């Protein structure tokens, strides 16, 4: 009837192949011991911030899955908020594991999600290392634009670099894609951008390049794949799962 | 009548070189003979291929930018830098740049939006002299209401915890949202205004109770912008325009 | 009536300043958050080891002091024995402070203490960094020895590299002094060097240079000025003090 | 004699000195240029992108200019002084610079193989692992072999005579700069004399100790000798103008 | 029967059963000082360590080929006094070549560490380490059995950091030479009940008692010395040429 | 006298913290030095035939300018096997100064200076390599001082016309690398140093900086010739140059 942990975390990885993960990525159990314990109730969230880890705690939550690790740059020190937040989880024994680009690269994964939203043709990863999509949007921009404000958010920041004509690239990005040598290379691939997390450098470089920038939002073009993979995940298991930051 | 030289030395007057954070590309970025006469200078936040364009059309022939051309160094010259250095050279255009040097200096982008908001007994925020930080003498819809009268009418307000009058404000022209800045200025101050606000940022100033307020990277820049280019009007018999401002 | 953790610790940052540390030495606050809550008591240990950290839980310990940090490389992950000494001290909020190369170096730490049981003619620091003291016994080798067998280390190793004369060079460094580099520095500051943790190469070096060396351990030559330093405390502080490795 | 377009002259190359040819971190391909559509009536040959040369081939109407040195070895991110007039020159007359380097040293019939071929070296093997420069028997005497280079490459070479040399030694040749300190130590392990471009003196002693023979018939020399080769290579493949600019 | 080598010979068969390629990266192995290598060999002579003690013994007995496991230098140097001046002196005023085969050694058949795994004939022996260091397996007997070995074949007073009970027919590795630092002892706390090397610090101590890692030191010199007195037999069998050993 | 005294005397001369960042300078090869010197030699370079040549006529302290190595190693075979091998085997001290005495008062860039007698000498560079300063006469009258006393056919770059009373700068030694012409080149119309290579000529050209090559070897030579006769005026020491 009960799961144990690690029949959780293996259900996951095999959705998500851990060697999926880009080079220097944190995923895997991030904070735990004994993974031998049944879980009562597994929690899903986008990020293991303070607020999501004190949910948790709340709703009974001993497995938690996120999509962020906990830490990119490793510490010596526990002070300030990453001891509240780790006396939260070793204090109730709250397995906390994390799907990062794993969980982006994998088929159904996170960029598959945003593909298959606008039906993309003949998709393609859009990186040598499987991280985003690529193919032709069999549609008008205004259409496209339509799907990303009902499905993912409804005031995204569009940077109109040039006119785009029906049945144009698009490239997809769920997460931060947004970056300089990001936009660079995604010049070459795409007439348009979706993704999240746009800053000032950018947006002017996307303008010169003429690739139209649809920033979405991080959160967003995450959470949509993220809602899916929760679906998943519910349909499968015979385990309580709630979301704790969407 | 006057020479692309003094207009380089009245700037560098006003904004020391040195003030500049280890490796800022300031200075000259693109010119050869700076004896050379300007009838017309720009002003633009960027040096990007429109406003190149548009100081072509102007008839500029000293362009100042904030931003360097280029940060990372490179070694062939093809695609956007092409074009840029094209229009550059074919007019002989200088492009000269004070970047972190006029974040930092008296007067400069962080002191002029620490004079907007009047801030009592204003330091550095950081060791290297960019921000600043002291006390804001009201309430914080007092405050919000002038970052939208001034800066920047609907801002990102990240509001981490309640916060009460006379609270300590940070201010930081341009890109100061960055993870490792979140977490320095949460020990400094009660309230962060700055730019270029990104998720990661976000849920870090949430955890640490540290109040964000995005103004955005332009417009908190453009604000200090425009008085040095008045600053440069009042005191140069020069020709001055803006260009993406 | 009882005093704070962060006027605990201004008190050992008072006789051993953290700007004394040498380069890179993890010291300070290794474990904790709220500093205004108060102490009822301190223990003292060389090691924060998983058998000490639970010892001061089984003591009732709310302040952990220890000279060696928690840790000396930075993690991004929590499982194994970190996590269970973590998870000790965070469920019972013990603080975990260390005064490391800081409290070595300092007047009257612990390289000062071997100093002073030495009697030390015009002691001077042994390295630059203010590591380690060197100077003048005044007396035989064999009364060198009995010293240290009577108030050190029963037993200690020595590499009679040389014959030793009477009023010799005598250099100490608490606890790990014995490195091939060291060796090769203080062959030529000393005729007899007194420190922890002789491995084969370093004995070899010895050997060959003619610096007489003795090793009474480790433990035991940080242990001896750490027991000062206790006695230091208690004597000004008003605080229950107990030793946990010692 | 007809006109081509810049991408079909760089097809062209590319196909005789495959860019993957290159060693790591050499700045081959376009140095300086955008649209690669554009038409070519002249095209210029030289060693260096030199300012000289640069002034000449814009006195000289070249559209595409081919150098075998890189423009740029070290990023820059500034643009003032010589790199400010050179670019000037080049961008106000839409001029194509395009190098290849290492590429041509290494690819079969470049600068390399020009020399091996010249000294009809018997069996020749790549010098280096990364395949610069070439080493095989030179059937024949020393004095033959000075003479080969004296009537060929250059006319006063500098010999570091280390030792006597017999008939049928082992020669190395390296086109280009080919004496450094280590290429030295290497080469003496290798080969009895060394033919190469660019000695200084910490680099002649240590040749002197190992008892290696060095040759030094100038950087310039011992490339523009395969140079000419490949500018001939180019005229009797491409109706184009074809002209040498400091060669 | 006893007859002269040239030292190239020497240098031939000690490769072949040490390959220089089965050292680990960065490992200084193969011809440490000499020139010559055609020098004819009347005498070799085995050392753990190049140390100046050990030089001496070798000029003294007439060595004209130096072996030993640890190489001269680890970290390169560019001046030349002091200790490492005497020990050149010695070894190019009498052209004694310095030669050394040392994680070679270790690492291949028969080596350091497989004599180690023989001695206390381990069951289904496997590598401790991915780059071949080291050797585990079954012990089949009790702890006081492997601890009588020990002390009688090894060292007789080894350090026993006794971390935990440990059953019959427990996971032996043995590392000969220097294997207990830090994260070698992290390393094995998962692969073995008892590990069995030399040169044990307080650290170290320490983080084994806290994985339950029981560690033996036998020391450093014996763990090694062991294997090289089976090379130098190894040696004597196979070759006509008077073998003398100097720090051991 | 012994060793210690001789490098005494020389580190008064040239004090070892006037070295560069990382130069080899010091005690090259030694051990007891209260040894008793006789005989010293001098040489530009510790080469396999300088060491020789010290060996035949029984030096006991052997200075060189060049130190023996400068990337360490940690295998001796091949020539540095010979080279220690005679030091060693006949207790021949090798000592060097560097850049200490390429930089020192009176040192080989000094030596360069005082030749041209040059107008208000400066240090060329921040860490003190080279001098820079007025040559008072003609571009030829600076050629054929150069011809007389350094080199007989030393290489000219003309990159442009030289007028009279020019700045010129002076390194002994490699001073012609590539970075090194053009930070020269704001510095001084004519560059005399040793060791000229291709790239560094094009340079030359490019920024319209005369540099003259008067080798390595002869720009170097002429100031050690200068501390050969110092060192024999002050110290009561067969004092013989071994490879000029
Ligand atoms: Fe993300
Ligand atoms: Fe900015
Ligand atoms: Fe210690
Ligand atoms: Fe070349
Ligand atoms: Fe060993
Ligand atoms: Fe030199």
């Amino acid at each position: 009837v009960n799961m144990k942990a690690k029949e959780i975390i293996e259900f996951i990885e095999t959705f998500a192949p851990k060697d999926l993960a880009i080079e220097g990525d944190n995923i895997g159990l991030q904070v735990g011991d004994n993974l031998d314990k049944e879980i009562k109730k597994l929690g899903i969230a986008l990020d293991p911030s303070l607020s999501v880890i004190k949910k948790a705690e709340k709703e009974g939550v001993d497995f938690l899955f996120t999509h962020h690790p906990l830490l990119k740059d490793p510490i010596r020190n526990f002070t300030g908020v990453i001891y509240k937040k780790l006396k939260i989880l070793m204090e109730n024994d709250i397995i906390l594991y994390s799907a990062h680009t794993n969980l982006d690269i994998c088929k159904n994964g996170l960029n598959d999600a945003l593909a298959e939203l606008y039906n993309l043709e003949n998709p393609k990863p859009l990186y040598d290392n499987g991280l985003g999509r690529v193919g032709i949007f069999k549609g008008s921009f205004e259409e496209f634009l339509e799907i990303t404000k009902k499905y993912i958010h409804k005031n995204p920041i569009v940077v109109k670099s040039k006119e785009v004509d029906d049945n144009f690239k698009l490239a997809v990005l769920s997460g931060y894609g947004l970056s300089q040598s990001s936009i660079k290379y995604v010049a070459e691939k795409a007439d348009v951008y979706l993704s999240g997390d746009l800053t000032h450098h950018s947006k002017i470089l996307a303008e010169e390049l003429g690739l139209v920038v649809v920033d979405a939002t991080h959160y967003s073009t995450e959470v949509f794949g993220l809602k899916k993979f929760k679906e998943f995940l519910s349909s499968n298991l015979d385990l309580e799962i709630i979301s704790l930051d969407f």
